């Protein structure tokens, strides 16, 4: 086949039937409004076809379509925040590129090439520049998807692929101008991921068997899902974030640890961003390691938690407040501790995002 | 338990340009062949809609569709036979059922009759009668697959699915009741499923990680993946296939052996069946019990292995004569051990299936 598709060969086709931009009590629910157009690229045997930019539009897909049956899907999560100027500026889109052509390959679905679907994103993102809110707090989410689009029903390698990116205008969650915490659920029974899994990777099949698991954790008075691994039930992950804690270990160091990559975990743009950030700043221990259930209730009634978190592109630094491990509530000082490094984690993002701050980390339009 | 869609209620459409049925003598590659109706269902906030058998078609999917964003997909797989007397049977079709709304509600979508579903598939089936096969060992794959179809990025309980069953004329695994052997890969750094997971139900997710295992397996030189589990490395299944082991066991006595139904074995039809079947018997012992390699080694040093095999709809009795574990090649007795206990099992059944012998296990039309 031809290498892979390129930005230089995009069809524009705008729509016709423009969609009613937010305008209520300006109302913003994740997930639930799209803009005006999106991306469009198919892969045959011939190859790539060429990049297509065209108005919203559902998808026709062959019963036996293997995205449907074997779930060969995978997607990327990632934001474009609109400053001042008017400027808009995608946070470290590359990280999402490398993660999503990493997904593709564990799928072997069709490989492509990343600067050029970052290119394809841009060009999309240009022409619904009008989606994106620069209310404080408020961006655009932007959902890249692969999926294997094969019309049989034989479990093995798609032959035909489909690509498409779809915006929607996001509103940051719910606390609007402040910073809430939530209450989790950590019980050893639920399961996300495993050592030899797929856990590390966006794939579709990841998240359909925790929507149960959701719902337990209402039912139950929680919010999110503490996700527990291993006998020694470590601390894996937090709903669909990236999980902080920020305490004096047993050394008596201050550190801020999280899990490390070792097949469960999602590797976080965000969460990679935080390590990287107070890893500059140099005040103060930053390492990946395993963090137990065990050590989390030694010190918490040790005293030795300040802050404890979740990282993720809809949610960039969450607070916890209320852990339910064994029928028993934990409760996690971090608004007591000033969320000190949480905000300190929020204010430098926010001025790399919005443009305050000049940073590599931003690519523009 | 909710309830609802009823068989008596079917819409039908009749098609327009009957294909083509394949050619006698001439090869069918299972699952790429499809017949020229397909049942239907939708549900919303209103409940199930109509049944409808309806003409072969495209689906028409929200690009936001949770069935391709997070997975929320399961399908069935069963077998209907045409007999000498031109007449149509389902094997088991209720145990189908059964696991398939097992499967609906482990991930939160609508639950529905399982017998109103039986009959609109046998209303399928009936009007596609003509595509049912009836040369030795070929029959009708059907396959009923239920969607959430929420057009919403939320990770979330669907309020919007959709269920529909399309069919696959199929040839026969055995070239002319070849009953060849599979060679297997047994390399414990592949993991299929975990105890607490979802390992058990017949979802999409459990198969899209297995694409690149399967295609690390032929260029081992091996068939097919022999799914190794724990620290013991106990043999858990064969592809998509539960395994059995035929020996004389440890304690001097013989037996046929499978993995019991804890997690992370899926509840195959065709395994229940093979155990009812040799427990009716009563010739030898019939148990459940988990099997490990090292037990697999010893039995096999001490002449005590006499048959392996795997079972599934696709291929009912699957013989096996090699396992590539540590970079050992291990031979597997089975067709020296005239493959004895295969070859009553699938004659048992062929006569079961194609209506040569009466049986409560067989559905009409
Ligand atoms: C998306 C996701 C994350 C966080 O990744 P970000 O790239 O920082 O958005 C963490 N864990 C899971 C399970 C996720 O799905
Ligand atoms: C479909 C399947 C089986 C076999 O089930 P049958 O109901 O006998 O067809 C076994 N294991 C896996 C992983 C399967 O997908």
């Amino acid at each position: 086949a031809s290498s892979s598709f390129k930005a230089a060969d995009l069809q524009l086709e705008m729509t016709q039937k423009p969609h009613k931009k937010p305008g209520p009590g300006e109302p913003l629910v994740f997930g639930k409004t799209f803009t005006d157009h999106m991306l469009m690229v198919e892969w045959n045997d011939k190859g790539w076809g060429q990049p297509r930019i065209q108005p919203f539009q559902n998808l026709t897909l062959h019963p036996a379509s293997s995205s449907l049956h074997y779930s060969l899907q995978l997607f990327e999560g990632m934001k474009a925040f609109k400053g001042k100027d008017q400027q808009v500026r995608l946070f470290r889109p590359w990280l999402n590129m490398d993660r999503m052509l990493r997904s593709a390959m564990r799928l072997c679905l069709p490989s492509f090439d990343k600067l050029e679907l970052l290119e394809c994103i841009r060009r999309l993102i240009e022409v619904d520049k009008d989606w994106v809110p620069d209310a404080a707090g408020t961006s655009l989410y932007v959902r890249p998807v692969l999926i294997g689009n094969e019309p049989s029903l034989g479990v093995s390698q798609p032959r035909r692929a489909l690509l498409f990116v779809i915006l929607c205008p996001v509103g940051a969650y719910f606390p609007g101008g402040s910073v809430t915490p939530v209450s989790l659920l950590a019980d050893p029974a639920f399961i996300r991921a495993w050592v030899g899994g797929v856990g590390n990777y966006k794939l579709g099949g990841n998240y359909g068997p925790t929507v149960l698991v959701q719902q337990e954790a209402l039912k139950r008075g929680c919010e999110q899902v503490l996700w527990l691994y291993g006998p020694d039930h470590q601390l894996t992950e937090v709903g669909t974030m990236n999980i902080f804690v920020y305490w004096t270990h047993e050394d008596g160091v201050l550190e801020l640890v999280t899990p490390p990559l070792n097949g469960v975990i999602l590797p976080g743009v965000v969460r990679q961003s935080l390590l990287d950030m107070a890893q500059t700043w140099g005040e103060f221990r930053v390492v990946e390691r395993t963090i137990t259930m065990k050590q989390l209730l030694r010190a918490l009634e040790e005293g030795r938690v300040r802050e404890v978190f979740g990282s993720g592109t809809a949610c960039q630094v969450c607070p916890v407040h209320r852990i339910l491990y064994k029928d028993r509530n934990l409760h996690i000082p971090t608004m007591e501790n000033g969320p000190e490094l949480i905000l300190r984690f929020q204010k430098e993002l926010k001025e790399i995002q919005y443009g305050i701050r000049a940073h590599e980390w931003m690519f523009p339009v």
